[PDB]
């Protein structure tokens, strides 16, 4: 098992007892899935499977499902700490590196959340919370969470105090401000919302495509409608394939659908949109 983990490992490219090799992906792909037959319950052959790109909720299921164990192949092979990790998709615009505990436990709250476990995942994210409230990885965990669940309220509430940190590098900041852009935007806070989308903006792709979209929704909301068109045709003409952006540039009347803080908190069930009353109820 060890000396099968190390060639596995060092198919990603990474140096075991001095003795380094170009990465292949592909076989590091297939070397840790054979590997997770051997040995089921090794956080570390889940681990690598991740790394080598199989980023599945099946991988993030087992990698949490063994977690007692991680780290135990990598200490037996002399691997530095945080050499071993996967990326993880947030779901909403970030992805994060997984090297620790908490971290998988944050991958496998992203992976409840998408799977509709919404109390489990904000659950899962609190107990982190409560040990390390300043680290941001969690904290934007959190906000993704609400952010699937319509919460809009509780992405603003959450992100007032983050987005004027200090050191927030371009990529985090471009999150930050578009999410609360369009939180606001969903709170019919229009002239708010315009204040981070007006330049929406930066480096992440799939980011500015929904600052674009929310801003020019905003301006029709604010009766600006050859303004939004103009937003919409720019938009489109550089994803032609977004058929998101084509139903708004199409449908001068397509709005954006707002709700308020008191008719979220209203919901019987805090995790369900369709339990939210609407405007007339």
């Amino acid at each position: 098992m060890v000396s099968r983990f190390a060639t596995c490992c060092r198919a990603l490219g990474l140096t075991v007892n001095d003795r380094q090799r170009p990465a292949d992906l592909t076989a590091a792909r297939a070397g840790f899935a054979g590997l997770t037959h051997l040995a089921h319950d090794q956080c570390d052959a889940w681990i690598g499977l991740a790394a080598a790109g199989e980023v599945t909720p099946a991988v993030v299921d087992a990698v949490w499902r063994t977690v007692a164990s991680a780290g135990v192949l990598q200490r037996e092979i002399g691997l530095a700490a945080g050499e071993l990790g996967f990326t993880y998709d947030t779901g909403w615009y970030l992805q994060f590196r997984a090297t620790e505990p908490d971290d998988f436990q944050l991958a496998y709250a992203a992976r409840l959340y998408e799977a509709g476990e919404f109390g489990e995942a904000d659950g899962l994210v609190g107990e982190i919370l409560a040990r390390r409230p300043g680290w941001f990885d969690a904290r934007w965990l959190q906000v993704a969470i609400n952010h699937r669940a319509q919460r809009w309220s509780d992405v603003v509430r959450l992100l007032t105090p983050v987005v004027t940190l200090p050191s927030l590098d371009d990529v985090t900041s471009h999150a930050v401000r578009t999410a609360l852009g369009i939180s606001l935007a969903r709170l019919g806070m229009f002239a708010p919302a315009m204040s981070y989308l007006e330049d929406p903006a930066g480096p992440i792709e799939v980011a500015a495509v929904d600052g674009a979209l929310a801003k020019a929704l905003t301006l029709r909301a604010q009766g600006e409608d050859d303004e939004a068109t103009e937003v919409l045709q720019d938009l489109f003409a550089t994803h032609p394939e977004n058929t998101q952006v084509e139903q708004a540039l199409l449908d001068t009347s397509f709005g954006l659908v707002t709700t308020t803080s008191a008719r979220i908190e209203a919901r019987s069930d805090p995790w369900d949109p369709e339990t939210e009353p609407s405007e007339a109820e």
